[PDB]
This record gives C-alpha cells, sequence and structure tokens, in this order.
C-alpha cells in the first residue's frame, strides 16, 4: 500500500549494561510505505541524519558512549518516536593517588568514607587493615554505601585501613591508599556512653513490584555488646526482615502496605539511658499506564472538531506531553491544537496540514509509556 | 564466623543476547566462612576446578560458547549451586550455494520455503523477485516461518524469487540464491476452485505473562478477492486481534481465560462452495513457584528424624530435584534419604555426616525455582 504509516515491528529491549569495548548494534525495525527514512537521537541530541539505514552501531563502546537512545522513523505521512533506549555502560575509575588522615576519641565511632571512586555501578568494596579482611559484627558495621563504621574505638583500632572495590559486572578491582585512623584519649570521664545513632535511614523510594528494599541504621553506644538496634512501624516493634545485627531492615516486594514511616531506636540493654530514635519514610512508585488510547488510525473531515484521547494513571500522577510527526507540541506553536486537562487533545477546525502521526507519552519518576495515532483528513 | 555456609548475596540476570565477539563476564558472588571455594559448569559439564577465582571470563565470544551457566560455592560447611544462567550468542550462517526449481500448476498456491540457513534469532526476511520487493497482499502471504505463499498462482508468478536474511540482533545480513518457480497449464477444466487450507495453524503454547501470541492461517481459493479467512471460538466468530487479511490472529496478553481450540474458517464469499476448516490449540505454561519451602538454618539432633519441606505449584505441575552440596540424590544413593510424593524430604536417623546444604529444584517447561537449607548436625 501507498498509505502505510511508519509503525514499529518490534519495541527495543529492556535495560541492559554494556562492557567497555564491546560491539553494541542499535536497530529501528520499522515498516510502512517507503521512502522509509531513519535517524538516530542521543539525549535529545541528534546524533544522525535522515537515510535509509535503520542501524545504529559502535564498534567499541566506551563510558561516553553512555546514554538514552532512540530513532525515529518518518516517510510522507508523519515521523513516529521510537521508545527511548537506556545503553548503560560498566566502567570502574581510580582512587586518588593521595593518603588521609583521621583522629577519633576513644569510645566513639570512627565512619571511615569509601575513598572518591567514579564506578558504575557502585562496586562490592572489602575493607582491610594490614591484609587483614574486616568482617561486620556487633562492632564493626559497613553501610550501603560502603562506609566502615568502627564503633566504640580503642586504642587497638589505629592503624592504616584501605578498601579492595570491585566492579562485578566488568570484573575489574582497584586498591585504594590508605586511611590512617588515630585513636585519642576518651572525652571527659565516662565509662559508659549512651546510644547515638552516627548513620541514620534515609527516605527511600522504590518502583512497584521491586524484588527488595533496605533501611539502613547504625548506633553508637559503650559498652557495644549491651546495644540492641530495632526497628519499629506505627508504634510496634518489627520481628521480621531484620539483617547485620539488626542494623539492616529489608521489605520485600514492597506494595502500598509498606508505606510511611518507619522507626529504628537504639537501645543499652538494661540500661537508664534512653533509646536513640531515627525515623525514614517510603514511599511506591507505579510507573504509568494509559486508561485511554486513541484508535491506531483516525479520519477527520476538513472544518471538523477532532478529539484524539490520552489519558493516564500512576503514581505520582503522570505528566503527559503530546508530540506531532515526532515534534513536541510546544515548538510547533500552533493555537489550534488544544491539550485538555484529562490529557486529550482537541483540535478545533481540521486543516489538510493536521495530517500525520500524533503521539503521545505520559512519564513519571518510574517509567514512560506511549500511544499514538495517525491523523487522516480529508478534503 | 567460622560457621556462615555459604549463600548467594547477587542472583545471576534475566537471559541476555550476546553477540560474536564481545567480552562476557560471570560473577559467582557468593559470601561465606573462607576458604570460599568457585567452580564453573557449563550444559551439566564441568568447565573449570574449584578454585578461589569466582568470575569466568570469554574474552571473545563464539557459537559455541553458546549454552547453559552456573557456578558452584563451597567451603567446609557446604557447596551450592547457582541459579542457571542462558548465554546466548547470535550468529548467522550462510545460505547453500545452489539454486532451486519448482514447478506448480496454474491455479494452485506456491509455497516456496526459505533456503536452508542457520541463525540466533531467527531473520527478518524479505522476498524479492527481479529487485522488486514483494508485499503481503490478499493474494501473496509471508507466513511467520518466513515461507512465502503464492495464492491462486499464474503464469505471470514464474521468474527467479529470492530472500535478503538479515539478523536484527548483529545486524548482518545475507542474500539467498535463486527459486525458480515455474508455473504450468491448469489441473483439468475448473474457473473456480474451493477454498482449501494450504498452511495450517499449529497448536501454541506460550508462557504466562507473555505480551502476544499468534496464529496464522492460510487459505487457496480463485478467484482470490473473494476468499475470506476468518477465525472461530466457541462455535462462534471472532472479530478482534486479526492481521494480515485476516490470516493472522494474535491473543494478547493470554491467561487461562482463551487456551483451548480456535477454528479458522475459509470461504468464498457468495459461493456455493463448503468453507475450509482447521482448528489449533491454545496452551498456557505456569511457571513453577514454591508454596512451602525450608526454613534457611535447621538443627537436629544425631539419630532424630528430619523432614526438609518442598512443595511448588505450576502449570504443568513441577517436578522436584533435590541436591546435597550440589551432588543430585539419585548419584548419592543414600537409602536414608526418602523423597516424599508431596515433595519434601525425609530423614529417618540423621547422622554427623548428613549435614550440609540441601536445595531443591522445581522445573516444568516455562521455568526453574531454587530453594536451599543448612542443615546442622549436633552430637
Ligand atoms: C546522557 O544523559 C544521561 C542522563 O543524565 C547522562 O548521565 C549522566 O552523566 C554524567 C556524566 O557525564 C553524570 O555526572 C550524571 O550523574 C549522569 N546522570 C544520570 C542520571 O545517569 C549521560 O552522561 C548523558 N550522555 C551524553 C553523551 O550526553
Ligand atoms: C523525608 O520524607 C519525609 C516524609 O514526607 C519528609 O517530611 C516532610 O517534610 C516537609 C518539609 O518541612 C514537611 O512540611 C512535611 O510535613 C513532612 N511530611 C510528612 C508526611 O511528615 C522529609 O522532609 C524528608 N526528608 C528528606 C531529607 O528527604
Ligand atoms: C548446551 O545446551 C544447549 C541446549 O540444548 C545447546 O543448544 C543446542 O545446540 C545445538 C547445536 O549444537 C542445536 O542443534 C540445538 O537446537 C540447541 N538446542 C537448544 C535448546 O538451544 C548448546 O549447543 C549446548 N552447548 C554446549 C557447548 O554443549
Ligand atoms: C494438538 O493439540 C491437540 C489438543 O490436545 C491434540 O489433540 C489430542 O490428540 C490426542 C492424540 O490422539 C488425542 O488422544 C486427544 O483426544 C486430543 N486432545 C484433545 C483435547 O482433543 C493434538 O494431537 C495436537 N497435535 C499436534 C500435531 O501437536
Ligand atoms: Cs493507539
Ligand atoms: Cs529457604
Amino acid at each position: 500500500q501507498d498509505d502505510v504509516a511508519p509503525y514499529f515491528k518490534t519495541e527495543p529491549g529492556l535495560p541492559q549494561i554494556h562492557l567497555e569495548g564491546n560491539r553494541l548494534v542499535l536497530t529501528c525495525l520499522a515498516e510502512g510505505s517507503w521512502p522509509l527514512e531513519f535517524k538516530w537521537i542521543r539525549n535529545d541530541s541528534e546524533l544522525t541524519t535522515y537515510s535509509s539505514e535503520y542501524k545504529y552501531i559502535i564498534p567499541s563502546l566506551q563510558k561516553l558512549d553512555a546514554g538514552f537512545y532512540r530513532c525515529v522513523v518518518r516517510n510522507r505521512m508523519g515521523a513516529l518516536l521510537q521508545r527511548k533506549s537506556e545503553i548503560q555502560v560498566a566502567y570502574m575509575g581510580n582512587f586518588m593517588d593521595t593518603d588521609q588522615r583521621k583522629t577519633v576519641s576513644q569510645g566513639h565511632a570512627a565512619l571511615l568514607n569509601l575513598l572518591p571512586i567514579v564506578s558504575c555501578p557502585q562496586p562490592q568494596v572489602t575493607w582491610f587493615r594490614e591484609g587483614h579482611k574486616i568482617i561486620p559484627s556487633s562492632r564493626i558495621a559497613i553501610t550501603l554505601e560502603n562506609q566502615l563504621v568502627i564503633l566504640a574505638t580503642t586504642a587497638s583500632d589505629a592503624g592504616a585501613y584501605y578498601v579492595q572495590a570491585v566492579n562485578e559486572k566488568n570484573g575489574e578491582n582497584k586498591t585504594s591508599p590508605f586511611i590512617h585512623l588515630s585513636v585519642a584519649r576518651d572525652t571527659g570521664t565516662h565509662e559508659a556512653m549512651a546510644p547515638i545513632i552516627v548513620v541514620a535511614p534515609g527516605n527511600r523510594s522504590v518502583v512497584a513490584g521491586s524484588s527488595e528494599t533496605t533501611l539502613e541504621c547504625i548506633a553508637n553506644a559503650r559498652p557495644v555488646e549491651e546495644l540492641s538496634v530495632h526497628w519499629k512501624r506505627n508504634g510496634v516493634r518489627l520481628t521480621s526482615g531484620l539483617h547485620s545485627y539488626g542494623r539492616r531492615l529489608t521489605i520485600t516486594n514492597p506494595t502500598s502496605a509498606d508505606t510511611g514511616m518507619y522507626v529504628c531506636e537504639a537501645t543499652l540493654r538494661g540500661s537508664t539511658f534512653e533509646p536513640a530514635r531515627a525515623r525514614a519514610f517510603l514511599s511506591i512508585i507505579e510507573p504509568p499506564y494509559f486508561t485511554a488510547e486513541p484508535e491506531s488510525r483516525i479520519l477527520g473531515e476538513v472544518e471538523e472538531t477532532m478529539d484524539i484521547p490520552c489519558r493516564a494513571m500512576g503514581v505520582p500522577l503522570p505528566t503527559l506531553q503530546w508530540y506531532k510527526d515526532a515534534v513536541p507540541l510546544s515548538k510547533l506553536q500552533n493555537p489550534r491544537y488544544k491539550v485538555l486537562p484529562s490529557g486529550g487533545l482537541h483540535i478545533q477546525k481540521l486543516s489538510p496540514e493536521d495530517s500525520g502521526i500524533f503521539q503521545c507519552f505520559a512519564s513519571n519518576e518510574g517509567g514512560e509509556v506511549q500511544t499514538h495515532t495517525y491523523l487522516d483528513v480529508t478534503n
């Protein structure tokens, strides 16, 4: 047919992590009446001009190729945006070539930050001192951000600490320089030290359907053997999902029933001390989905009114953005194309140049969906 | 601790398709008390011996590297099988270097098979004759297996046909040699020809949650302009999901409500001819999931009875296979390890050598899941 508007035969696949040096083949698998042309876009910037080549090939990936890719397909009838593809590249930088020094007063917690290093994705970190692998315990913690936390420090904890960082996707590993931790005398004259939260749990947001999410709370106290960290929800202690000496709470398969405030509570068992508390809030993201889509093809007569419906649901409420032939409506500046509050597109007096592909995108923090129609105008 | 049995920190990811020549990095991301050792397996065959290296790296993938990979992790306490990883490699072979000949009698359908070619995944095929791209129409069909079907042949259809095959994953393309189709005179003396099904729909099975599934039915008749192909279910014609001149029925998001028999029906409109019919059956596969798992760690006293529960649901009913320290129970040939019909493992008189990792796999055609426990035996 001479009247087949462009459409995609296959949608691009889920985000995959790619290795430096590997070949990458992107493809624009579209059909339609010909001349059929394709161009590529990276980060809303034009990579290629229009031609009959539907492939975009990177012979050897480097880190600067990481980004969002999409093709546009066009024939005489209109232009259609492919849904975005997320191309991540696994890479591991270097540690800065310098030692660091840190001093803490006996009895306080020492928080040793993982030395600056750029890595995708974030590495797995093993902490060392004098070739001895440091294992989490009731007194030693390693945060979700790979920081080493030594609780209730003593003179024995002084020394030179370092990391082996491993990028699990490309296999590369790096050793950091030293952090020289010194431990000075106790502040004042106090044997026991009340619980104090040194790593507070953060606000957490997770996308619906995710397997797990983990909150973390680390407290200092002395004697550390009496220290108890526990998690409360709705004023009542939680009993399941606890890990790493009670410092990690993992919620599995989180739904909206698990949203809201969580409280971690640190106590010295049997003591007269007040507990230390910190609050964290858990939020669920519902990716967008359409509740009203237009027909694939619509015929209007010149001079009549046209309505193209598009409505989407999600948490948070999705924002809708319209395109005509792969140009956003804001750029076209067409006073006859009215966007309705519910989301639909209203066209007051159809004109022959209104013919083409209208495309609606709904997006929030947790995803993006698309629907489109070919508008045909007669006479 | 000296008593941490091996466990995985991260499960391997979903099946990805890899390109020839690309680097591949597999990783065995397990923790536990050390010495901790790892070995790799490809297609139930041992690739490497046990060592402290948790990575397996293929510098440059070739087709013969395609297969199922998994690591075993072991310390003194026991051995644990990683869940399998499916490594497919995109490849495209060559057509055989020979022309073919085919003769059909005028009015009959000509079924032109795509010339033998090994390819992963199956290529996208465009059929040609004299440089002219052949487009599907009411008289020309291209099956889901890339065969060209010319209905109600005429002398004009004689000529040399060929294909451009494109592997969409690695971008490679091949042109085939020619099929020389000849069209001989009509058989007998008949103007109209009743509908006959030349490509019958097949039994289809699909995994639950799949986006789409498509059935295909192609009929011959003359005059082809009067030919109508339609789909029936429960004795009543289906109205939605039809494609390619009614020859394709796509069921979107198939559930068990769509299982059973579908009928395609070919008629010559307004004619006295009987319809031609073919039946196809659609089946849904439910991947396995557990309905009863054992605790992560279990303590038995010597000489007592132990029960390790494992029960799974799925369509078809999953089969359960047990392992101890990554050795299947059938090999161990231990008369004290009894497998119950519901799935659980029964151990009559616990002995010290029963300590270790017991691992239960449930599988059917649509997936495989695993659960495990560390059995500790005292005294
Ligand atoms: C394309 O856009 C992505 C998304 O913003 C960019 O990713 C950022 O890259 C910079 C480094 O250049 C980092 O500092 C940011 O943290 C990254 N943000 C995210 C969300 O990933 C990417 O660099 C862009 N690529 C190009 C070529 O423009
Ligand atoms: C973490 O999330 C909580 C929960 O929303 C935030 O608390 C809100 O803070 C604003 C800012 O003053 C208040 O006006 C609201 O009353 C709070 N909402 C609720 C439901 O209590 C908090 O600000 C967030 N903090 C960070 C650092 O992200
Ligand atoms: C590993 O097992 C898979 C699964 O059977 C093998 O895949 C088969 O490969 C042969 C060619 O060698 C094909 O003829 C079959 O059709 C394939 N079957 C499937 C289900 O994919 C794979 O070849 C095996 N690889 C090794 C190295 O043993
Ligand atoms: C396609 O599926 C149908 C549906 O199950 C199969 O029909 C069965 O065939 C057996 C073999 O003689 C009969 O005993 C059963 O009565 C049939 N079942 C039903 C529900 O009708 C058919 O054999 C399959 N054919 C192919 C080629 O796969
Ligand atoms: Cs649509
Ligand atoms: Cs378990």
